[PDB]
């Protein structure tokens, strides 16, 4: 399925991600060099930061009580649509996601 990863300024990047696969992985794994998830998809970091595009954060499973506590940490403005990205795992149903992607995971 589709995702889009819009750099901060305004690049759209697509890659098509296979279910099952968080957007993090596909991310750091295809060049996404504005997403850095560091500590590898645990919910212990803040570098896999993004704002999920309003159209789909109803469709995505709510972020967890660990991604609640590590997004207060996030170095870039911390929006209502902010997610750890390595949170957001694919499925059909999320065809089409977009995701702006801050300056600085840092
Ligand atoms: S990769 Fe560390 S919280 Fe997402």
């Amino acid at each position: 399925s589709k995702v889009v990863y819009v750099s901060h300024d305004g690049t759209r990047r697509e890659l098509d991600v296979a279910d099952g696969v968080s957007l993090m992985q596909a991310a750091v794994s295809n060049g996404i060099y504005d997403i850095v998830g560091d500590c590898g998809g645990s919910a212990s970091c803040a570098t896999c930061h993004v704002y999920v595009n309003e159209a789909f954060t109803d469709k995505v499973p709510a972020a967890n009580e660990r991604e609640i506590g590590m997004l207060e940490s996030v170095t870039a403005e911390l929006k209502p649509n902010s997610r750890l990205c390595c949170q957001i795992i694919m499925t059909p149903e999320l065809d089409g996601i977009v995701v702006d992607v801050p300056d600085r995971q840092w």
